[PDB]
């Protein structure tokens, strides 16, 4: 479900719906899509379901916490 349509190239190349994200690049329950995106537009509202918000983070795999980015 997406990996770079809507994330940059690189270290902040995954992307996690998560619960929150604080300090600007901590995201918190982070869970990865549940559907391909191609946008931003897809990524927000693929999110929004689960009330999460969509980020670009370093690792793939779900976590508590990841370094993470805020998508664009
Ligand atoms: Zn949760
Ligand atoms: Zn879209």
């Amino acid at each position: 479900n997406g990996n770079g349509n809507v994330c940059p190239p690189g270290l902040f190349s995954n992307p996690q719906c998560c619960a929150t994200q604080v300090l600007g690049l901590i995201g918190l329950d982070c869970k990865v899509p549940s559907q391909n995106v191609y946008d931003g537009t897809d990524f927000r509202n693929v999110c929004a379901k689960t009330g999460a918000q969509p980020l670009c983070c370093v690792a793939p795999v779900a976590g508590q916490a990841l370094l993470c980015q805020t998508a664009v």
